[PDB]
Protein backbone atom coordinates (compact mmCIF):
# COMPACT_ATOMS: atom_id res chain seq x y z
CA UNK A 1 0.00 0.00 0.00
CA UNK A 2 0.99 3.95 -0.52
CA UNK A 3 0.07 7.18 1.06
CA UNK A 4 -2.48 8.17 -1.24
CA UNK A 5 -3.27 8.00 -5.13
CA UNK A 6 -0.60 9.77 -7.01
CA UNK A 7 1.84 10.05 -4.66
CA UNK A 8 4.43 8.46 -6.20
CA UNK A 9 4.65 11.56 -8.25
CA UNK A 10 5.49 13.99 -4.96
CA UNK A 11 7.67 11.52 -3.58
CA UNK A 12 10.06 11.18 -6.84
CA UNK A 13 10.53 15.12 -6.79
CA UNK A 14 10.86 14.90 -3.16
CA UNK A 15 14.21 12.50 -3.38
CA UNK A 16 15.76 14.75 -6.43
CA UNK A 17 15.97 17.77 -3.33
CA UNK A 18 17.07 15.80 -1.17
CA UNK A 19 19.91 14.25 -3.89
CA UNK A 20 20.23 17.83 -4.21
CA UNK A 21 20.50 18.70 -0.36
CA UNK A 22 23.21 16.23 0.07
CA UNK A 23 25.56 17.19 -3.45
CA UNK A 24 25.00 21.20 -1.71
CA UNK A 25 26.87 19.65 1.74
CA UNK A 26 29.40 17.36 0.15
CA UNK A 27 30.37 20.37 -1.67
CA UNK A 28 30.63 23.04 1.39
CA UNK A 29 32.71 20.37 3.28
CA UNK A 30 34.69 19.51 0.07
CA UNK A 31 34.26 16.31 0.58
CA UNK A 32 34.52 13.89 -2.40
CA UNK A 33 33.35 10.43 -0.94
CA UNK A 34 31.13 7.64 -1.86
CA UNK A 35 28.38 9.06 -0.67
CA UNK A 36 29.02 12.01 -3.09
CA UNK A 37 29.43 9.97 -5.96
CA UNK A 38 26.66 7.71 -5.43
CA UNK A 39 24.41 10.98 -5.39
CA UNK A 40 25.70 12.60 -8.18
CA UNK A 41 24.87 8.74 -10.43
CA UNK A 42 21.32 9.38 -8.86
CA UNK A 43 20.42 11.93 -10.12
CA UNK A 44 21.92 10.85 -13.67
CA UNK A 45 20.05 7.90 -13.41
CA UNK A 46 17.10 9.40 -12.20
CA UNK A 47 17.08 12.61 -15.19
CA UNK A 48 17.22 9.53 -18.04
CA UNK A 49 14.43 10.33 -20.14
CA UNK A 50 12.42 12.23 -17.48
CA UNK A 51 11.94 16.03 -18.46
CA UNK A 52 9.65 16.02 -15.04
CA UNK A 53 12.99 15.42 -13.14
CA UNK A 54 15.04 17.66 -15.40
CA UNK A 55 12.69 20.58 -14.39
CA UNK A 56 12.81 19.71 -10.91
CA UNK A 57 16.23 20.02 -11.06
CA UNK A 58 16.14 23.17 -12.67
CA UNK A 59 13.70 24.63 -10.27
CA UNK A 60 15.49 23.94 -7.35
CA UNK A 61 18.77 25.46 -8.61
CA UNK A 62 20.73 22.15 -9.84
CA UNK A 63 22.35 24.14 -12.53
CA UNK A 64 23.62 26.55 -10.20
CA UNK A 65 24.86 23.70 -7.83
CA UNK A 66 26.11 21.48 -10.19
CA UNK A 67 28.53 24.54 -11.74
CA UNK A 68 29.91 24.93 -7.99
CA UNK A 69 30.33 21.54 -8.45
CA UNK A 70 32.59 21.51 -10.80
CA UNK A 71 34.60 24.81 -9.56
CA UNK A 72 34.97 23.06 -6.23
CA UNK A 73 36.20 19.81 -8.18
CA UNK A 74 38.30 20.59 -11.29
CA UNK A 75 40.45 17.52 -10.82
CA UNK A 76 37.58 14.57 -10.03
CA UNK A 77 37.06 13.23 -13.55
CA UNK A 78 34.18 10.58 -12.53
CA UNK A 79 32.32 13.29 -10.61
CA UNK A 80 32.80 15.59 -13.40
CA UNK A 81 31.67 12.99 -15.83
CA UNK A 82 28.44 12.29 -14.02
CA UNK A 83 27.51 15.63 -13.70
CA UNK A 84 27.72 16.35 -16.87
CA UNK A 85 25.90 13.26 -17.81
CA UNK A 86 22.88 14.99 -16.26
CA UNK A 87 23.05 17.74 -18.29
CA UNK A 88 23.16 16.11 -21.28
CA UNK A 89 20.27 14.64 -19.83
CA UNK A 90 18.80 18.13 -19.53
CA UNK A 91 19.90 19.74 -22.57
CA UNK A 92 17.44 17.06 -24.67
CA UNK A 93 14.27 18.70 -23.03
CA UNK A 94 13.75 20.93 -25.38
CA UNK A 95 11.21 22.86 -23.04
CA UNK A 96 14.13 23.25 -20.73
CA UNK A 97 16.22 25.22 -23.58
CA UNK A 98 16.21 28.69 -22.41
CA UNK A 99 17.51 27.64 -19.18
CA UNK A 100 20.74 26.33 -20.38
CA UNK A 101 21.59 29.87 -22.42
CA UNK A 102 23.15 30.93 -19.33
CA UNK A 103 27.11 32.63 -19.92
CA UNK A 104 28.54 30.47 -17.08
CA UNK A 105 27.07 27.58 -17.98
CA UNK A 106 28.26 27.35 -21.33
CA UNK A 107 31.39 28.61 -20.55
CA UNK A 108 32.07 25.56 -17.80
CA UNK A 109 30.61 22.99 -20.60
CA UNK A 110 32.54 24.94 -23.53
CA UNK A 111 35.96 24.55 -21.57
CA UNK A 112 35.20 20.58 -20.63
CA UNK A 113 34.54 20.04 -24.28
CA UNK A 114 38.62 19.92 -24.55
CA UNK A 115 38.99 17.66 -21.34
CA UNK A 116 41.29 15.02 -23.53
CA UNK A 117 39.31 12.29 -21.25
CA UNK A 118 36.40 10.90 -23.60
CA UNK A 119 34.48 10.05 -20.30
CA UNK A 120 34.49 13.99 -20.06
CA UNK A 121 34.53 15.51 -23.00
CA UNK A 122 31.78 13.46 -24.99
CA UNK A 123 28.83 14.76 -22.29
CA UNK A 124 29.62 17.73 -23.08
CA UNK A 125 29.65 17.54 -26.59
CA UNK A 126 26.43 16.04 -25.94
CA UNK A 127 25.19 19.31 -24.21
CA UNK A 128 26.64 21.32 -26.86
CA UNK A 129 25.37 19.52 -29.63
CA UNK A 130 21.37 19.33 -28.60
CA UNK A 131 21.71 23.19 -27.92
CA UNK A 132 23.35 23.56 -31.19
CA UNK A 133 20.80 21.59 -32.97
CA UNK A 134 17.90 24.25 -31.67
CA UNK A 135 18.61 26.79 -34.51
CA UNK A 136 20.39 30.05 -34.06
CA UNK A 137 17.36 31.86 -32.87
CA UNK A 138 17.05 29.42 -29.84
CA UNK A 139 20.56 30.73 -28.89
CA UNK A 140 19.87 33.89 -26.97
CA UNK A 141 23.68 34.00 -25.66
CA UNK A 142 26.38 35.47 -28.55
CA UNK A 143 25.88 34.36 -32.23
CA UNK A 144 29.81 34.63 -32.01
CA UNK A 145 30.20 32.15 -29.49
CA UNK A 146 27.72 29.71 -30.89
CA UNK A 147 29.87 29.69 -34.00
CA UNK A 148 32.83 29.01 -32.32
CA UNK A 149 31.35 25.96 -30.48
CA UNK A 150 29.76 24.36 -33.72
CA UNK A 151 33.77 24.07 -35.28
CA UNK A 152 35.04 22.94 -31.33
CA UNK A 153 32.25 20.46 -31.37
CA UNK A 154 33.58 19.03 -34.81
CA UNK A 155 37.09 19.02 -33.99
CA UNK A 156 36.72 17.51 -30.38
CA UNK A 157 34.83 14.62 -31.82
CA UNK A 158 37.79 13.27 -33.95
CA UNK A 159 40.26 13.40 -31.36
CA UNK A 160 38.58 11.11 -29.41
CA UNK A 161 40.18 6.93 -29.05
CA UNK A 162 38.42 4.07 -28.53
CA UNK A 163 37.08 4.23 -24.92
CA UNK A 164 37.77 1.37 -22.75
CA UNK A 165 33.68 1.16 -21.89
CA UNK A 166 30.33 1.69 -22.77
CA UNK A 167 30.59 5.49 -21.18
CA UNK A 168 26.78 5.73 -20.79
CA UNK A 169 23.64 3.79 -21.29
CA UNK A 170 20.51 4.29 -23.49
CA UNK A 171 17.17 3.20 -22.71
CA UNK A 172 16.25 4.53 -26.64
CA UNK A 173 18.13 6.27 -29.63
CA UNK A 174 15.31 8.88 -29.77
CA UNK A 175 16.66 11.81 -28.66
CA UNK A 176 19.46 11.44 -31.19
CA UNK A 177 17.43 11.27 -34.28
CA UNK A 178 16.60 15.08 -34.32
CA UNK A 179 20.71 15.41 -34.44
CA UNK A 180 20.73 13.30 -37.90
CA UNK A 181 18.87 15.77 -39.89
CA UNK A 182 20.91 18.85 -38.48
CA UNK A 183 23.21 19.00 -42.02
CA UNK A 184 23.72 23.02 -41.96
CA UNK A 185 25.52 22.09 -38.52
CA UNK A 186 27.61 18.60 -39.28
CA UNK A 187 29.17 18.86 -35.57
CA UNK A 188 25.56 18.50 -34.32
CA UNK A 189 25.38 14.98 -36.95
CA UNK A 190 28.97 13.68 -36.13
CA UNK A 191 28.16 13.82 -32.62
CA UNK A 192 25.03 11.87 -32.52
CA UNK A 193 26.73 9.15 -34.97
CA UNK A 194 29.69 8.88 -33.35
CA UNK A 195 27.23 8.28 -30.04
CA UNK A 196 25.18 5.51 -32.03
CA UNK A 197 28.33 3.90 -33.73
CA UNK A 198 30.08 3.70 -29.76
CA UNK A 199 27.09 1.73 -28.23
CA UNK A 200 26.37 -0.17 -30.85
CA UNK A 201 30.15 -1.23 -31.36
CA UNK A 202 30.29 -1.93 -27.63
CA UNK A 203 27.15 -3.96 -26.83
CA UNK A 204 25.22 -4.70 -30.38
CA UNK A 205 23.18 -7.56 -28.56
CA UNK A 206 21.81 -4.22 -26.85
CA UNK A 207 21.70 -1.86 -29.46
CA UNK A 208 21.60 -2.84 -32.72
CA UNK A 209 18.22 -4.14 -32.39
CA UNK A 210 17.24 -1.14 -30.48
CA UNK A 211 18.23 1.19 -33.35
CA UNK A 212 16.68 -0.69 -35.82
CA UNK A 213 12.95 -1.27 -34.42
CA UNK A 214 12.69 2.63 -33.56
CA UNK A 215 13.65 3.48 -37.43
CA UNK A 216 17.53 4.44 -37.04
CA UNK A 217 17.87 2.62 -40.41
CA UNK A 218 16.14 5.31 -42.24
CA UNK A 219 17.42 8.34 -40.65
CA UNK A 220 21.13 6.51 -41.32
CA UNK A 221 20.43 6.44 -44.83
CA UNK A 222 19.24 9.78 -45.60
CA UNK A 223 22.08 10.75 -44.40
CA UNK A 224 23.95 8.27 -46.50
CA UNK A 225 22.06 9.32 -49.91
CA UNK A 226 22.20 13.07 -48.75
CA UNK A 227 24.24 14.76 -51.74
CA UNK A 228 26.56 16.89 -49.80
CA UNK A 229 27.37 15.48 -46.66
CA UNK A 230 29.94 16.36 -44.04
CA UNK A 231 32.86 14.03 -45.06
CA UNK A 232 33.43 12.67 -41.23
CA UNK A 233 29.53 12.35 -40.76
CA UNK A 234 29.64 10.56 -44.17
CA UNK A 235 31.68 8.07 -42.77
CA UNK A 236 30.51 7.68 -39.80
CA UNK A 237 26.90 6.63 -40.74
CA UNK A 238 28.20 4.36 -43.56
CA UNK A 239 30.07 2.10 -41.27
CA UNK A 240 27.35 1.94 -38.85
CA UNK A 241 24.95 1.64 -41.44
CA UNK A 242 27.48 -1.88 -42.68
CA UNK A 243 27.00 -3.16 -38.44
CA UNK A 244 23.60 -2.38 -38.78
CA UNK A 245 22.73 -4.31 -42.45
CA UNK A 246 24.54 -7.07 -41.43
CA UNK A 247 22.86 -7.34 -37.82
CA UNK A 248 19.64 -8.08 -40.06
CA UNK A 249 21.07 -11.00 -42.03
CA UNK B 1 21.48 8.45 -20.38
CA UNK B 2 22.09 6.87 -17.24
CA UNK B 3 25.17 5.22 -15.47
CA UNK B 4 25.45 1.76 -16.87
CA UNK B 5 22.81 -1.06 -17.71
CA UNK B 6 21.06 -2.04 -14.85
CA UNK B 7 21.90 0.93 -12.65
CA UNK B 8 18.60 1.75 -11.46
CA UNK B 9 18.13 -0.78 -8.80
CA UNK B 10 21.95 0.16 -7.33
CA UNK B 11 20.10 3.94 -7.30
CA UNK B 12 16.93 3.00 -5.78
CA UNK B 13 18.38 1.07 -2.66
CA UNK B 14 21.29 4.16 -2.02
CA UNK B 15 17.73 6.52 -1.93
CA UNK B 16 16.28 3.94 0.87
CA UNK B 17 19.78 4.15 2.58
CA UNK B 18 19.80 7.80 2.59
CA UNK B 19 16.60 8.28 3.37
CA UNK B 20 16.94 6.54 6.64
CA UNK B 21 19.56 8.86 7.38
CA UNK B 22 17.24 11.63 6.93
CA UNK B 23 14.97 9.64 9.58
CA UNK B 24 17.94 8.79 12.24
CA UNK B 25 18.98 13.14 12.08
CA UNK B 26 15.23 14.05 12.34
CA UNK B 27 14.81 11.77 15.07
CA UNK B 28 18.29 13.29 16.91
CA UNK B 29 16.61 16.37 16.62
CA UNK B 30 13.54 15.83 17.74
CA UNK B 31 12.32 17.54 14.70
CA UNK B 32 8.71 16.53 13.12
CA UNK B 33 9.14 19.30 9.94
CA UNK B 34 7.89 18.71 6.74
CA UNK B 35 11.15 16.94 5.71
CA UNK B 36 10.50 14.33 7.95
CA UNK B 37 7.01 13.79 7.31
CA UNK B 38 7.99 13.51 3.56
CA UNK B 39 11.31 11.60 4.18
CA UNK B 40 8.49 8.91 5.92
CA UNK B 41 5.81 8.94 3.12
CA UNK B 42 8.56 8.46 0.47
CA UNK B 43 9.81 5.06 2.77
CA UNK B 44 5.94 4.10 2.65
CA UNK B 45 5.88 4.60 -0.74
CA UNK B 46 8.52 3.02 -1.77
CA UNK B 47 7.98 -0.13 0.12
CA UNK B 48 4.72 -0.81 -1.69
CA UNK B 49 4.75 -4.15 -3.50
CA UNK B 50 8.73 -4.29 -3.13
CA UNK B 51 9.90 -7.02 -1.51
CA UNK B 52 13.71 -5.68 -2.61
CA UNK B 53 13.24 -2.26 -0.95
CA UNK B 54 11.66 -3.88 2.19
CA UNK B 55 14.73 -6.42 2.77
CA UNK B 56 16.84 -3.17 2.14
CA UNK B 57 14.56 -1.87 5.29
CA UNK B 58 15.35 -4.55 7.18
CA UNK B 59 19.19 -4.59 6.61
CA UNK B 60 19.87 -1.05 7.16
CA UNK B 61 18.28 -1.41 10.79
CA UNK B 62 15.11 0.30 9.86
CA UNK B 63 13.20 -1.93 12.40
CA UNK B 64 15.17 -0.36 14.69
CA UNK B 65 14.80 3.31 13.54
CA UNK B 66 11.31 2.99 12.93
CA UNK B 67 11.11 1.69 16.83
CA UNK B 68 12.64 4.88 17.95
CA UNK B 69 10.63 6.94 15.73
CA UNK B 70 7.46 5.93 17.57
CA UNK B 71 8.97 6.05 20.99
CA UNK B 72 10.01 9.27 20.32
CA UNK B 73 7.03 11.08 18.80
CA UNK B 74 4.44 9.43 20.86
CA UNK B 75 1.45 11.67 19.78
CA UNK B 76 2.41 12.72 16.14
CA UNK B 77 -0.81 10.67 14.37
CA UNK B 78 0.34 11.67 11.30
CA UNK B 79 4.13 10.25 11.98
CA UNK B 80 2.86 6.88 13.00
CA UNK B 81 0.10 6.48 10.18
CA UNK B 82 3.56 6.62 8.15
CA UNK B 83 5.47 4.51 10.17
CA UNK B 84 2.34 1.76 10.04
CA UNK B 85 1.70 1.97 6.58
CA UNK B 86 5.39 1.26 5.91
CA UNK B 87 5.57 -1.60 8.39
CA UNK B 88 2.03 -2.78 6.96
CA UNK B 89 4.55 -2.99 3.38
CA UNK B 90 7.03 -5.49 5.36
CA UNK B 91 4.10 -7.44 7.21
CA UNK B 92 2.89 -8.76 3.52
CA UNK B 93 6.51 -10.01 2.53
CA UNK B 94 6.33 -13.72 3.59
CA UNK B 95 10.08 -14.23 3.54
CA UNK B 96 10.75 -11.35 5.85
CA UNK B 97 8.02 -12.70 9.04
CA UNK B 98 10.76 -13.89 10.87
CA UNK B 99 12.20 -10.63 10.82
CA UNK B 100 9.08 -9.17 12.70
CA UNK B 101 8.75 -11.85 15.46
CA UNK B 102 10.61 -9.58 17.83
CA UNK B 103 8.92 -9.31 21.41
CA UNK B 104 9.84 -5.11 21.71
CA UNK B 105 8.51 -4.58 17.80
CA UNK B 106 5.40 -6.50 18.24
CA UNK B 107 4.67 -4.71 21.77
CA UNK B 108 4.80 -1.54 19.65
CA UNK B 109 2.22 -2.79 17.31
CA UNK B 110 0.04 -3.76 19.70
CA UNK B 111 0.09 -0.78 21.57
CA UNK B 112 -1.17 1.09 18.19
CA UNK B 113 -3.52 -1.35 17.32
CA UNK B 114 -5.33 0.70 20.83
CA UNK B 115 -4.96 4.11 18.87
CA UNK B 116 -8.34 6.09 19.47
CA UNK B 117 -7.75 7.16 15.68
CA UNK B 118 -8.63 5.12 13.31
CA UNK B 119 -6.21 6.16 10.48
CA UNK B 120 -3.48 4.57 13.27
CA UNK B 121 -4.99 1.58 14.10
CA UNK B 122 -6.17 0.27 11.06
CA UNK B 123 -2.05 -0.03 10.30
CA UNK B 124 -1.47 -2.00 13.05
CA UNK B 125 -4.31 -4.10 12.76
CA UNK B 126 -2.98 -5.07 9.18
CA UNK B 127 0.54 -5.73 10.72
CA UNK B 128 -1.23 -8.08 12.69
CA UNK B 129 -3.73 -9.58 10.43
CA UNK B 130 -0.87 -10.53 8.31
CA UNK B 131 1.75 -12.09 10.79
CA UNK B 132 -1.46 -13.98 12.24
CA UNK B 133 -2.31 -15.18 9.38
CA UNK B 134 0.92 -16.98 8.78
CA UNK B 135 0.05 -20.19 11.60
CA UNK B 136 0.64 -21.32 14.63
CA UNK B 137 3.96 -22.54 14.00
CA UNK B 138 5.47 -19.38 11.67
CA UNK B 139 4.56 -17.40 14.95
CA UNK B 140 7.81 -17.93 17.37
CA UNK B 141 6.56 -15.50 19.84
CA UNK B 142 4.48 -16.57 22.79
CA UNK B 143 1.22 -18.68 22.13
CA UNK B 144 -0.74 -16.60 24.58
CA UNK B 145 0.96 -13.16 22.83
CA UNK B 146 -0.52 -14.45 19.55
CA UNK B 147 -4.49 -15.61 20.97
CA UNK B 148 -4.98 -12.17 22.87
CA UNK B 149 -3.72 -10.02 19.21
CA UNK B 150 -6.36 -12.41 17.57
CA UNK B 151 -9.16 -11.13 19.56
CA UNK B 152 -7.71 -7.41 20.19
CA UNK B 153 -7.43 -7.19 16.54
CA UNK B 154 -11.41 -8.70 16.46
CA UNK B 155 -12.52 -5.86 19.00
CA UNK B 156 -10.55 -3.22 17.60
CA UNK B 157 -12.06 -3.61 14.06
CA UNK B 158 -15.17 -3.24 15.25
CA UNK B 159 -15.22 0.02 16.82
CA UNK B 160 -13.87 1.81 13.50
CA UNK B 161 -15.51 4.49 12.57
CA UNK B 162 -15.92 5.64 9.14
CA UNK B 163 -12.67 7.34 8.34
CA UNK B 164 -13.69 10.69 6.91
CA UNK B 165 -11.26 9.75 3.94
CA UNK B 166 -9.16 6.91 1.86
CA UNK B 167 -6.97 6.42 4.38
CA UNK B 168 -4.44 4.51 2.01
CA UNK B 169 -3.93 3.57 -1.98
CA UNK B 170 -3.78 0.32 -2.80
CA UNK B 171 -1.86 -0.73 -6.54
CA UNK B 172 -4.03 -4.21 -6.01
CA UNK B 173 -5.88 -6.46 -3.95
CA UNK B 174 -4.01 -9.38 -3.94
CA UNK B 175 -2.58 -9.28 -0.31
CA UNK B 176 -5.63 -9.01 0.52
CA UNK B 177 -7.28 -12.91 -0.67
CA UNK B 178 -4.96 -14.81 1.38
CA UNK B 179 -6.47 -12.98 4.82
CA UNK B 180 -10.12 -14.11 3.18
CA UNK B 181 -9.50 -17.91 3.66
CA UNK B 182 -8.21 -17.44 7.50
CA UNK B 183 -11.73 -19.05 9.01
CA UNK B 184 -9.73 -19.68 11.92
CA UNK B 185 -8.80 -16.32 12.81
CA UNK B 186 -11.73 -14.51 11.75
CA UNK B 187 -9.92 -11.19 12.82
CA UNK B 188 -7.86 -11.47 9.92
CA UNK B 189 -10.63 -12.04 7.54
CA UNK B 190 -12.50 -9.47 9.07
CA UNK B 191 -9.64 -6.16 8.79
CA UNK B 192 -9.24 -8.25 4.88
CA UNK B 193 -13.00 -7.24 4.50
CA UNK B 194 -13.23 -4.41 6.29
CA UNK B 195 -10.42 -2.99 4.20
CA UNK B 196 -12.00 -3.70 1.06
CA UNK B 197 -15.31 -1.73 2.10
CA UNK B 198 -13.15 1.13 3.23
CA UNK B 199 -11.90 1.66 -0.35
CA UNK B 200 -14.28 0.17 -2.84
CA UNK B 201 -17.00 2.57 -0.83
CA UNK B 202 -14.72 5.44 -0.54
CA UNK B 203 -13.12 5.18 -4.47
CA UNK B 204 -15.65 2.74 -6.42
CA UNK B 205 -14.31 4.49 -9.70
CA UNK B 206 -10.94 3.17 -8.40
CA UNK B 207 -11.36 -0.42 -6.80
CA UNK B 208 -14.04 -1.74 -7.62
CA UNK B 209 -13.42 -2.82 -11.29
CA UNK B 210 -9.93 -3.78 -9.77
CA UNK B 211 -11.47 -6.03 -7.06
CA UNK B 212 -13.52 -7.85 -9.75
CA UNK B 213 -10.37 -8.29 -12.39
CA UNK B 214 -8.14 -10.07 -10.25
CA UNK B 215 -11.11 -12.56 -8.64
CA UNK B 216 -12.06 -10.86 -5.65
CA UNK B 217 -15.65 -12.34 -5.86
CA UNK B 218 -15.14 -15.85 -5.68
CA UNK B 219 -13.48 -15.27 -2.13
CA UNK B 220 -16.42 -13.57 -1.01
CA UNK B 221 -18.33 -15.82 -1.97
CA UNK B 222 -16.30 -18.17 -0.27
CA UNK B 223 -16.65 -16.42 3.11
CA UNK B 224 -20.93 -15.75 1.67
CA UNK B 225 -21.22 -19.59 1.73
CA UNK B 226 -19.26 -21.01 4.25
CA UNK B 227 -20.87 -22.93 7.17
CA UNK B 228 -19.98 -21.28 10.78
CA UNK B 229 -18.50 -17.76 9.24
CA UNK B 230 -18.15 -14.90 11.72
CA UNK B 231 -21.26 -12.94 11.75
CA UNK B 232 -19.16 -9.70 11.21
CA UNK B 233 -17.22 -11.00 8.24
CA UNK B 234 -20.44 -12.38 6.86
CA UNK B 235 -21.99 -9.13 6.93
CA UNK B 236 -19.10 -6.88 5.56
CA UNK B 237 -18.61 -9.73 2.75
CA UNK B 238 -22.46 -9.64 2.05
CA UNK B 239 -22.82 -5.66 2.07
CA UNK B 240 -19.71 -5.61 -0.37
CA UNK B 241 -20.99 -8.41 -2.47
CA UNK B 242 -24.59 -6.64 -2.56
CA UNK B 243 -22.93 -3.37 -3.43
CA UNK B 244 -22.27 -4.95 -6.82
CA UNK B 245 -24.91 -7.27 -6.98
Amino acid sequence: GFLHVGAQLGTELFIVRQLLQIVKQKTNQNSVDTTLKFTLSALWNLTDESPTTCRHFIENQGLELFMRVLESFPTESSIQQKVLGLLNNIAEVQELHSELMWKDFIDHISSLLHSVEVEVSYFAAGIIAHLISRGEQAWTLSRSQRNSLLDDLHSAILKWPTPECEMVAYRSFNPFFPLLGCFTTPGVQLWAVWAMQHVCSKNPSRYCSMLIEEGGLQHLYNIKDHEHTDPHVQQIAVAILDSLEKHIV
